[PDB]
């Protein structure tokens, strides 16, 4: 079959503020509390929720970096938000292709946990080298900790 690499962390930020701004914001987050993660989102179409297409782009000096992607199953209530790859600059038909899923849950202790589930599609004589796997990750854990520092380093009261 495929190839897999799910993660999951826990974070003292609420599952539904963190949620919205990694679901609803994401996109718009992600170029914002992670210059390192993606340069700028481009919807094509959908609204965001399952099977949307977005051109999102990548911040790297490779002739092909950004990619369209297109999201898989997203969830404004059971916390869920998956998004697979398709149109990828390496990518030209289905091989190697990507398949992700994120989702979102708070937890009586005064924060939320958050489970992200990667897949990698392969075919022909073609691998996945742990070097693109261990840069995924990497940058993962810095968006979700991007996103959890903000939040942190809010200001609403002063005593």
């Amino acid at each position: 079959g495929v190839f897999n690499y799910e993660t999951e962390t826990t974070s003292v930020i609420p599952a539904a503020r963190l949620f919205k701004a990694f679901i609803l914001d994401g996109d718009n987050l992600f170029p914002k509390v992670a210059p390192q993660a993606i340069s700028s989102v481009e919807n094509i179409e959908g609204n965001g929720g399952p099977g949307t297409i977005k051109k999102i782009s990548f911040p790297e000096g490779f002739p092909f970096k950004y990619v369209k992607d297109r999201v898989d199953e997203v969830d404004h209530t059971n916390f869920k938000y998956n998004y697979s790859v398709i149109e990828g600059g390496p990518i030209g038909d289905t091989l190697e292709k990507i398949s992700n899923e994120i989702k979102i849950v708070a937890t009586p202790d005064g924060g939320s946990i958050l489970k992200i589930s990667n897949k990698y599609h392969t075919k022909g004589d073609h691998e996945v080298k742990a070097e693109q796997v261990k840069a995924s990750k990497e940058l993962g854990e810095t968006l979700l900790r991007a996103v959890e520092s903000y939040l942190l380093a809010h200001s609403d009261a002063y005593n």
